[PDB]
C-alpha cells in the first residue's frame, strides 16, 4: 500500500508493456536505465500513481530517449528523444563489457600491439572503461569506450597482476569499431601472478582462528511490514532500492514520545567517482563514476549468510531491470540487523552512590556491489542515540599498471614491475533534510578562539559562531578541520523546550576533496567533488550533483547549474549534498586483494530532543 | 619470568617493606603514586632487576620525596626530597577528596555563602578541583584545591543538577586552612533533578529490545601467558597497567612467516587534560589533567560481565598500592577480548568467476575510569591487518554551572537555569616506537597537488612529498587535513621485498587542537596539546608530556624542554606523541547523563609486509 514500497517484479513486467508496445523497445532497443519515481511532494496525491523513469539504447544508431511510464495506469507520460551530444550519453550496458575485447581481437593495430609484446589474443582481457571528453571532436555524439588490456594466463588467474602498459585503445561501441589504438612504448607485463586463493600465494592457511556466534534467541528487535517499512527502537524508514544509487532510505524519523518526527527524507550516495592522477596518456584520461556511469546498484552482490552478513539477518531481494525489460531479482541485496554498539552511557557517581550502565545498538542496512576490479560496501547505521551516519567499505583488487623504472611520482610499486597509479575515491551523499518538517536551514558552525583580555583575563575562553546559509550563491562550503567545523540542519519554526530550533549537527571526516587542477575536464564533470558541502533548494528534477547523463557529458552539469538558480534557502525545503571521500597512494598491502578501507560521515542531534532520548533505555 | 609481568601484591608489600626499614614510611607518610619502572635499555643487566618509582607525600608539612627502589635487591636506589614550590606538587590523594567540603562546613565565609542561598550545608557537596597556578601567591609552595558546590537533595540524588553559581573557595588541605572564599553574587540554583534512573524521568523502561547473545563455543582465539603475555593472530605484546597511566602496551610485534617483528615497543596514553572555556572567576581556572593531577588508573572500573564487556572476555585484575603501601587489587578492572569487524577483503571478479570474501577480527584490550562527573573508556584495538588503533570514549555527567539571564557565549543550556561550560578533553599518546626495531625515523606526508601544463596536460595529475623530521627542533608539528598530512614511522635500515624502508603510517583525526590563548596558563601548563605530533629521542627520564608534577606546576618540564635538546632523531630510538581531543559544545541530548563520544587515532603498515598480511585467513 506504501507510496515508498520496493518495485515488484510485477510493476516491471507492465512498464516493459507499455514501451514495446508504444514501439519503443523493438529488437535494437536495450534498457541502460530503469527505476521508479517518488511520490511527490504533497498529500492531497491521494492514491498513489507509480511512475517509472527509463533510459532507451538503441544498438542501430537511433537517438536514445528517456520515458516515464505509469504503471498505476499503464500509459507512456513522456518520450523524448536525447541529443547526447547536449545532454551526455546513456549509462554503459553490462552487454558492453565484453564487445571493447571483442572489437579489437578483430583490429591490426591492436594485434600489432599484442604481439610485439608476444600476448596470445585469446589471453587478453580487456576493461570496458567510461572515455569522459577530452581532445577528441569525432568523439562527441558518439557512444565511446576506452580498453586497457590485463593478460588472464588461464581462466582462474587474476589479470589485474598483469597490466599491458604503453597500450590503450578507443572505441566506438554503436559503429563497432576501432577509432584509435596508441602505443607509446613496450613495458615489461609483470610476471608474478595474483591469485589469493593460491595455497603458494597464500601459504598454509590459520588454524588459530576459534568461532564467534551472535545469535538472537528470541528474533530480532526491528519489525519490517509493507515489504519494505522498517521500525527500530524509536527509528522509522523505508528501505528503497534503486539500480543507479543502490540502497535509497526514505521517510527516516524518530518517535519522540507521542509522535513521529521526521529527520531527514530521503538519504542517498548520489554519485561516486575514482579519479585518478598519473599523467601518462595511457591512464589520464581515467576518471570512473561508478554511480553516475556504470550504476553500482545493477551489480549488487547476493550477500551469503555467515560470511558477508553474520547474526540474526533479514534480507531483502530488491528486483531490477535486465536490458530487454525483463524483471531480474537480486537475491539477498540488502542485509539488515541490529548490532551490539559497546557501552551507551556510564557513570559511577562518587556521591549517589549509584552506578550506572547502559549498552548501545545500531540498525544497519548494507549492501556492497562490484565494478570490474573495485568491491564497495554500503552501510547506513541508525543508533539508540539518535545519530546516522553512513560508511563505504572500498575493497577488491587495485587498478593496476606498469611500475616505470626509474620510479614515479604518481605511481606506487606493489610488486616487481607492478605499479599502481594514485587516484582517489570520492563519493557524494544527497541528502534532502526533513527536520521536524520541511522548512529547514543550514548553519556553518566554527570554533572560534578568543584573545586573552578585557573579559578573559585568564586566556581560557573559546566560543563559536554559526552563519546561516540564506541562499544558494553562498551554499557551497569548503571544510575547516582546524576551527572544527561542522554544518547544523535545523527548523527555525520547531523549538525545543528550551526556546531554541531543534537540529542535526553534520560531523564530515574532513578527508582531501578532488585534487585535479580546476581547469582539468574531471574538475569540471565532477565539480561536486571539489566543495565538502552543497544547499540546494529541493526541485523534483535535480538528482545527482552530476546530472542525470554523466557519461561522455561536457561539463558543467548538476550541482553547478543548480547552485546557479540562486535561490532562497534559509527556512525551505533544502537538500544537502555532502562531498567526501578517500584519496589512494595503494600499499604493497593492498596487493594481491586489498583490506577494507573505510570512510563516512554521520549526524549527532543537535538541541533535536528535549533531553537524551535514551533515558528509557533498560539495564539489560 | 617475564620483566613485563603486572605487579603482584608481593611486590607492592616488599616496596612498603623496603622504604619501612630505610625509614622513609613512617606514620605521617602516604604515598601519592608508585608504580613498577620498564627494563632499562639493552641487556646491560644480567638478570632481572624489577624497580619501583614512588612518590611519597607528608601530612605533617614536611618535604614530600621521589624515590626509587629495586624490589628484588630489597635497595633503595634513589631517595631526593622535593621542593614542590619548583618542581610541582604531588599527585591529589584519595583522602583528600572529602577534605575540601568538611573544611568549608565550619567555614564562616563560606556558611555566609550558603547562608545567603538558603543552602542547607549538610546537603552541599563540594567537588575536590585541581588548582592550576594563577596570581595567587600564598599558593606557591603549598599544597591547594579548590571547591565548587552543589546541591544534593537526598542520598542517592544527582548533585550535579544542582551547581552553586558565583561560589568557590580555595582549601590548603594540608595545614587544613581555607585561604580564600570568593562569592560574586547569587545565581539561581537549578532546580530540576538529574536522575536518570527515576522513572518520572525515564519513563516507562522500553521492553523492544531483544537480546543479542555473543558467545565462543571453542573459547576465545587468544592465549595469556605469563599472566599478562597476550598472543592473537600473529599479534605478540605485553598488557601493563600504571596507576597514573592506567593499561599500557608493551613490546607490540607482529609474526611475519617466521621472524617476529617489533612495531611499538611502548604505547600509553600519557597524558589528558579538561581544560575549560569559560571567562567566568568561578571556573576561568578549571583545567583537569585526570592522567597527571588525578591519576586515570586508580580509579580503574571494576567491569561486570555482559555489561561492560560482552562477549567471552578474559579480566586482568591489577594490584596497586593504597595511600599507605598496601597492596589493593582492581577486581575485573582490565577487559581483553576479540571480535568480529565485518568483511576484511572482498572481490568477485568478472574474468576468473572467483568470488571471495573474507571477514575481519579485531582483539580488544580495555579499562574504564570514573574522576568525579567524568567516566573515561580507553580502548586499544589490533587488527587482523596489522592496523593499531587508539580509542576514547568519554561519558558520565557533564560539569554544570547557573546559565546566565540574558545568554552566553561560552556555555550550553541544558535545562531551565542550568549550563554546561564549553570545554576539550585532550589525550597525548605516547608511542616509542620500534618498525622493526629501534632505528626509526619520522617523515610528514602532505598530499601535493599539481598544475596543469607541461607533462600534466589533462592536469589530472596529483601525488605527495614527504619530509624527513631530523631533529627534535623540527619535530613539532601541526595538522593540515586539507592536505591529507600523515606522518610515517619507518626504519631506514630495514627494507620490504622492493627494496623499500618498512614502516607504518598515523592516521590522526585532526580534531582541534588547545584553544586557550598562547599567553594563557593552561597553554603553558598543557604545551603538549597546543600542537598534533611532537618526535623526540627516546630517553629513560622523559615519561610524560607534562612532566613528572603536573599539580600546581608552572611550566618549566615536559615536552618542551625536551625538545630543546634538538637531539638526532633521524634513524635513532625515538618516540612520538601525537594530541587528539574532543571539543565539547554540551547538548541538551547530553543531560542528564551523556551518550558516549569518541575521538582517537590509528597506525596502518606502509609497505611493512611484502603484501598484504591476511592472504592465509580462512574461508568462515
Ligand atoms: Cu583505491
Ligand atoms: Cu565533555
Amino acid at each position: 500500500a506504501s507510496p515508498f514500497r520496493l518495485a515488484s517484479a510485477g510493476e516491471i513486467s507492465e512498464v516493459q508493456g507499455i514501451l514495446r508496445t508504444a514501439g519503443l523497445l523493438g529488437p535494437e532497443k536495450r534498457i541502460a536505465y530503469l527505476g521508479v519515481l517518488d511520490p511527490a511532494r504533497g498529500a492531497g496525491s491521494e492514491a498513489e500513481d507509480r511512475r517509472f523513469r527509463v533510459f532507451i539504447h538503441d544498438v542501430s544508431g537511433a537517438r536514445p530517449q528517456e520515458v516515464t511510464v505509469s504503471v498505476t495506469n499503464g500509459t507512456v507520460i513522456s518520450a523524448v528523444e536525447l541529443d547526447t551530444a547536449a545532454t551526455g550519453e546513456l549509462p554503459v550496458l553490462e552487454e558492453e563489457f565484453e564487445v571493447v575485447e571483442q572489437l579489437l581481437a578483430t583490429d591490426e593495430r591492436w594485434l600489432k600491439a599484442l604481439a610485439a609484446r608476444n600476448l596470445d589474443v585469446s589471453k587478453v582481457r580487456v576493461a570496458p572503461l567510461s572515455a569522459g571528453v577530452f581532445e577528441y571532436a569525432e568523439e562527441r555524439g558518439r557512444r565511446i569506450l576506452r580498453g586497457l588490456a590485463f593478460v588472464q594466463d588461464f581462466p582462474e588467474d587474476s589479470a589485474w597482476a598483469h597490466p599491458v602498459d604503453g597500450l590503450v585503445a578507443y572505441v566506438d561501441v554503436v559503429s563497432k569499431e576501432v577509432t584509435r589504438v596508441i602505443d607509446t612504448g613496450v613495458f615489461p607485463v609483470p610476471a608474478e601472478h595474483g591469485n589469493y586463493t593460491d595455497p603458494e600465494l597464500t601459504g598454509p592457511l590459520r588454524t588459530t582462528q576459534k568461532p564467534i556466534s551472535i545469535t538472537q534467541p528470541e528474533g530480532p528487535s526491528f519489525t519490517v511490514t509493507g515489504g519494505n517499512h522498517i521500525e527500530w527502537e524509536k527509528w522509522s524508514l523505508d528501505v528503497g532500492f534503486d539500480v543507479r544509487e543502490g540502497v535509497v532510505l526514505h521517510n527516516i524519523a524518530f518517535r519522540d514520545g507521542d509522535r513521529l518526527r521526521p529527520i531527514i527524507n530521503r538519504a542517498s550516495i548520489a554519485e561516486m567517482v575514482v579519479p585518478y592522477g598519473d599523467p601518462s596518456p595511457i591512464r589520464s584520461w581515467q576518471n570512473y563514476f561508478d554511480t553516475g556511469e556504470y550504476l553500482v546498484g545493477q551489480y549488487a552482490n547476493s550477500l551469503e549468510l555467515g560470511c558477508d552478513c553474520l547474526g540474526d539477518i533479514t534480507y531483502l531481494s530488491p528486483v531490477i531491470s535486465d536490458a530487454f525489460g525483463n524483471p531480474r531479482e537480486i537475491r539477498n541485496g540488502i542485509c539488515m540487523h541490529e548490532e551490539d554498539w559497546g557501552i551507551l552511557a556510564k557513570h559511577s557517581d562518587l556521591w549517589s552512590g549509584i552506578n550506572y550502565t547502559r549498552r548501545n545498538r545500531r540498525m544497519v542496512i548494507s549492501f556492497f556491489t562490484t565494478i570490474g576490479n573495485y568491491d564497495y560496501g554500503f552501510y547506513w547505521y541508525l543508533y539508540l542515540d539518535g545519530t546516522i551516519e553512513f560508511e563505504a567499505k572500498a575493497t577488491g583488487v587495485v587498478f593496476t599498471s606498469a611500475f616505470p623504472e626509474g620510479g614515479s611520482d604518481n605511481i606506487s610499486q606493489l610488486a616487481p614491475g607492478l605499479g599502481a597509479p594514485f587516484h582517489q575515491h570520492i563519493f557524494s551523499a544527497r541528502l534532502d533534510m526533513a527536520i521536524d518538517g520541511f522548512t529547514n536551514r543550514v548553519e556553518e558552525e566554527d570554533v572560534v578562539r578568543q584573545t586573552m583580555g578585557p573579559g578573559n583575563e585568564r586566556g581560557n575562553a573559546f566560543s563559536r559562531k554559526r552563519t546561516v546559509l540564506t541562499r544558494e550563491s553562498e551554499a557551497v562550503r569548503e571544510a575547516d578541520a582546524r576551527t572544527g567545523r561542522t554544518w547544523i540542519i535545523s527548523n527555525p519554526e520547531s523549538k525545543n523546550r528550551l526556546n531554541e530550533p531543534v537540529g542535526y549537527k553534520l560531523h564530515a571526516h574532513n578527508q582531501p576533496t578532488l585534487l585535479a587542477d580546476p581547469g582539468s575536464s574531471i574538475a569540471r564533470r565532477a565539480a561536486f567533488a571539489t566543495k565538502d558541502l552543497w544547499v540546494t533548494r529541493y526541485a523534483d528534477d535535480e538528482r545527482y550533483p552530476t546530472g542525470d547523463f554523466v557519461n561522455q557529458h561536457s561539463g558543467g552539469a548538476g550541482l553547478p547549474s543548480y547552485i546557479a538558480q540562486d535561490r532562497d534557502i534559509d527556512g525551505q525545503d533544502i537538500v544537502v549534498w555532502h562531498t567526501f571521500g578517500l584519496t589512494h597512494f595503494p600499499r604493497v598491502e593492498d596487493w594481491p586483494i586489498m583490506p577494507v578501507d573505510t570512510v563516512g560521515f554521520k549526524l549527532r542531534p543537535e538541541g533535536f530532543f528535549d533531553r537524551s532520548p535514551v533515558l528509557d533505555v533498560p539495564a539489560n
